[PDB]
């Protein structure tokens, strides 16, 4: 019983809660796509000046 | 006879009614599956915003 409680305690110390990581994963994938889109918007600022010339 | 009645009384105090636990077990397994499905629905809320960009 003592060996089982030491192993369960190690699990309390280091194990991930995977049900919570699933939510973090989905939101982070959406954030990465929005970040690529925002960088694409920032890249195009120079093209606006071409119209004046 | 007194020893048998003391042992039966301990059983009245602590024993589980397993026919009732079988119903609780089945309903709880269904509830766990529905909870995983509900968490899966909640995880997907961010993906709706990607359409606007």
């Amino acid at each position: 019983k003592l060996q089982d409680s030491l192993d369960a305690g190690v699990g309390n110390l280091v194990d991930a809660d995977l049900a919570k990581e699933s939510a973090k994963l989905q939101s982070l994938q959406t954030k990465q796509q929005l970040g690529v889109q925002a960088l694409s918007i920032a890249n195009s600022s120079s093209s606006a000046i071409l119209s004046l010339f």
